[PDB]
């Protein structure tokens, strides 16, 4: 009889992290024209467009991230609609890590905050809390590899107060990336430094929570009163936030935390 | 030619959690008379003379521990000696936790504290940190297997600052039980869940560090004065105090944590 097993394919398929960098999406620009005054109204607008763009991104990356084809497809789209500020957010701190040493949040290779853009754009406050995590990247030294692992379980942070079609699918996929995290954190054995570490980047994830919820609040708000602020959303920004708005509203959007 | 292998043997070798069980040592009594006087000094001496008695039961308990036995001699010994205080003083909220719902610290059945039994040991705040873990095992309904496994990790919790002969033998047995807790705490799959109780627990074994140094500053400056404060010490305690005061005094003794 045939063996149905490949032990040379199983060998030689590249690591779920070696997957992850294969896939992470390439830089998206934002379009930004300097002609434009540096109002509020101008700025968020922009970053709306470049939101929407990396979106059709996320989308993409989605598809052939190892394990989610294996949820319901409805499941795989509620996941994409419950944790995209999660991803984005998280994403603008790593480049923002990488590209300038955490000094400035770097949106797009042409859209790069100072303290001024952050003041003009009307939300200081949140700029500082995504900088925020910039500066613990810089502390944490966080590794490629960590990252990616971490922004896979931003993705599976949060979940419909109900639940998913299939919860047990989900776990799965839950359970298989943390156990990526941990190996990753592990030569030298020391299980003290090792947990150190792992329960410093668990922290770090739990905490994007709170800073998504503020996020999410000001994106409701703005999106609520886009005519009278003159603030623009592209359609996949109208096509997320007008399914995710009435759902975080009412209480149905439950986070999923280590600690 | 006789097989070597033993099929039966290995399906009927109990788990390591069974075996924990198994050989747990028997409860031991403390000798209090209560026809002598409440004082300090009959107190504390009464609490040294239980001590060596339950020292002499944890050592016959560390030749039978799974794994402890691969470990270098030295440093089954050292271990051992570095880590006495831990694991008394967690038997005791144990007790305390299983006998009294945590009302009272059980010392032994024939010694159980109340608060004014702390107050006339002259250790009242220490004692009051003993039971402030007895109450948190109530709060997380900590399970005998949990308990079991949490205590070999405290035997483990504490090394030389210069290190032990063998560093990959005792890091292999800590990963051991390590996974022994994680799996433990695994429900029936819920990795959230999961998680905030291991962190949970981990968090208990840590907080055990600065109880046990406390117990430990208040144990040395007692045994430095027994002949003034007529506190007396059993053999087994001279033994293990003249060893542990002046390396954990000198900063040799290494805590490890998980956070
Ligand atoms: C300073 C920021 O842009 S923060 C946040 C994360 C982010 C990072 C990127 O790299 C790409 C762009 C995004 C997704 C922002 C898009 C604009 C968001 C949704 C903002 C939080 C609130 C705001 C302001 C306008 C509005 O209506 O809602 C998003
Ligand atoms: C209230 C306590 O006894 S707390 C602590 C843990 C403990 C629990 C037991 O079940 C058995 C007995 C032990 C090991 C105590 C023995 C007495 C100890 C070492 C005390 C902390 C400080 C003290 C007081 C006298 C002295 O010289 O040092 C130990």
């Amino acid at each position: 009889l045939v063996p149905q097993l490949s032990t040379i394919s199983r060998a030689l398929t590249p690591s779920p992290v070696m997957v992850l960098e294969n896939i992470e999406p390439e830089i998206v620009y934002a379009g930004y024209d300097s002609s434009k005054p540096d109002t509020a109204e101008n700025l968020l607008s922009t970053l709306n467009r470049l939101a929407g763009k990396q979106m059709i991104q996320v989308v993409k990356w989605a598809k052939v991230l190892p394990g989610f084809k294996n949820l319901p497809l409805e499941d795989q789209i509620t996941l994409i609609q419950y944790s995209w500020m999660s991803l984005l957010s998280f994403a603008l701190s790593w480049r923002s890590y990488k590209h300038t040493n955490s000094q400035f949040l770097y949106f797009a290779p042409d859209l790069v905050f100072n303290e001024e853009k952050m003041h003009q754009s009307a939300m200081y406050e949140l700029c500082q809390g995504m900088h925020q995590i910039s500066l613990q990247f810089v502390r944490l030294q966080l590794t490629f590899e960590e990252y990616t692992i971490m922004k896979v379980l931003l993705l599976l942070s949060t979940i419909p107060k109900d639940g998913l079609k299939s919860q047990a699918a989900f776990e799965e996929m839950r359970t298989n990336y943390i156990k990526e995290l941990r190996k990753m954190v592990t030569c030298p054995n020391n299980s003290g430094q090792s947990w150190q570490r792992f329960y410093q980047l668990t922290k770090l994830l739990d905490s994007m929570h709170d800073l998504v919820s503020d996020l999410l609040e000001f994106c409701f708000y703005t999106f609520r009163e886009s005519h009278a602020l003159k603030v623009e959303f592209p359609a996949m920004l109208v096509e997320i936030i007008s399914d995710q708005l009435p759902k975080v509203e009412s209480g149905n959007a439950k986070p999923l935390y280590f600690h």
